Formats: structure tokens, sequence, C-alpha cells
């Protein structure tokens, strides 16, 4: 029985203009960006929602590994939202500020599912649609009073290097790819990487995340979803993993897979900059280098 994972900017903005925000609601800005592109942290401080907390990506994860984006310690977790005001009671509303209308945030709605929270939504049409209609923001210090969070893994949504590789074999999962096209087949550099060629692993189907998006930033009804996936010849019946780069937009295909009545939608968190670096390069191709 299926939580909202999607709130709109007017109900989000009713909620904030009558302050339900607190230890019953929690609003989070995931934001980050590419280094000397954007700088969320700041764009954070200088408006954001009325009450929000900036979730940081790079203070929330497993910086003792040396893939990107590995999820931390239920431990670390746990104290990281404790010091955001949010026990396991709450009900967590992310957002970024990406121009698409969404990045980071469906990653930190997995995270928050992953780790055992089943009230989280994402903000649909992100912080840009929040702007576009003018709901309020502010610069002013958003400072929750800390709460304690029972943070409890639900393995079923995570995938490991070692579980991708038997489904190389086992074939029982359906693997879908949602970093942009250019870069599933070789053509396109991989941003941000030393010795990191492009190239997605063998049996990968391509599902750019930028195709659940409407021009408008918001996610695409469940009918034009359901096509989408259907269309790429993926049975949403069957067994289901999302790589990304890092693990991030995979969780896109996650949050759409949901919406249309899928929850178990496992994630590759190593994903492609793990994949690359431990797999044999058999297991894996790029139109290209070979």
């Amino acid at each position: 029985v299926l939580y909202r994972a999607l709130v709109s900017t007017k109900w989000l903005a009713e909620s904030i203009r009558t302050g339900k925000l607190g230890p019953g609601l929690r609003v989070l800005d995931a934001s980050w960006y590419s280094p000397g592109t954007r700088e969320a942290r700041k764009e954070y401080l200088e408006r954001h929602v009325p009450g929000a907390s900036f979730f940081d990506i790079e203070e929330c994860r497993d910086t003792a590994s040396p893939y990107e984006m590995m999820l931390p310690s239920e431990a670390g977790f746990a104290e990281y939202v404790g010091r955001l005001g949010i026990s396991n009671h709450t009900h967590v509303v992310v957002y970024d500020g990406e121009h698409l209308g969404s990045f980071y945030a469906p990653r930190v709605w997995w995270m928050f599912r992953v780790f055992g929270h089943r009230t989280v939504s994402v903000l649909n049409g992100g912080f840009r649609n929040w702007l576009k209609e003018g709901h309020p923001v502010t610069s002013e210090p958003s400072r929750p009073e800390p709460a304690v969070f029972k943070a409890t893994l639900d393995r079923s949504l995570l995938k490991t290097y070692e579980q991708v590789l038997e489904n190389l074999e086992s074939k029982r999962f359906q693997l879908v790819d949602s970093r942009s096209q250019g870069r599933f087949l070789g053509t396109e550099p991989e941003p941000d990487a030393v010795g990191l060629d492009s190239g997605h692993i063998r049996g990968a189907v391509n599902m750019p995340f930028m195709d659940f998006l409407t021009e408008d930033g918001f996610e695409k009804g469940p009918e034009e979803l359901r096509a989408l996936f259907q269309t790429k010849k993926v049975d949403l019946s069957q067994p289901l993993i999302a790589t990304c780069r890092k693990g991030v937009t995979a969780c896109h295909v996650a949050l759409a897979a949901y919406l249309c009545g899928k929850p178990d939608v496992a994630v590759y968190d190593g994903s492609w900059s793990e994949w690359f670096r431990r797999a044999p390069p058999e297991s894996r191709v790029s139109q290209g280098k070979s």
C-alpha cells in the first residue's frame, strides 16, 4: 500500500503557509552540482523552502569507500537525518533546484526508503516550479530540534556489484542504465573522472532519466511512464535493477517504476564507476574502444 511518492508545490505551499513543517513535516534540499557549475549549499542558503534544511550528499555517504555515492552506515544515516530533526514518525518532502526538475531528490527519497522509512515524497517540479510560482522562499536559517531515527536497511532495494555480476548470467533481473544515451553507448566521455571510459554493462537497456520529466519539470502521467517502459521492452511484472554512474539518477527509474505500481526496483549504488573499476572488461561494452 504505497504512500505519496510525489507532492505538489501547491500542497507544500499550503502546508508551509500553515506551520505544518516541523517534527511531523520536514523539507530537504538535496541539490548537488558538478564542481565549477552551480553551488547548492550557497543557493540553498540564499533561498530555500521556508523551514527547509539542506541535505548534503557529500556528508551522508560512505566516505571510507573508493566509489561514487555509496550508502553510509544505518548509523551515519540515522545520526544525520537525526540532526535534521527527523524521527521515523515524520513525513519527509525532498526537492532539488536542478533545471530539469529533479536529479538528486529521488536518490534521497530512495535512501530514506532503503533505510526502512515509507513517509518520504519528492516535491514534484523541483525548487524550479516552487520559484516559477514564487512560492515564498527565505534566507532565514531553518533550525530543527534534533530527533532520534531508528534506521533499518531494507536489502531488497540494494543490489551490490556481486549480485549484478550473478544476474549477468542469471538474467532473472532486467537491468536499466538511467545515464544519458551518449554514454550508455561509449560515444561521450564520463565527466569528473580519471581513466573512466563510457559504456554500459552487457544487457543494460538505456532509459535516460531526462525522459521521465515533462518540459515544465514535473514527472509524467503514469500512462506516459507505463508506455516509456513497455516501449523499452521493460516489463514491470519482472525483477528490475537500476544502474546510473554513481546510483542517483537510477532512483529516477525507481520513482517512475514505483509511481506505476512497482515498489521493488533495487539500485546498483556502485553503478558504472564501481562496475567499470571492479568488473572484467568483457562484462561491459562501448561503441568505440573494443
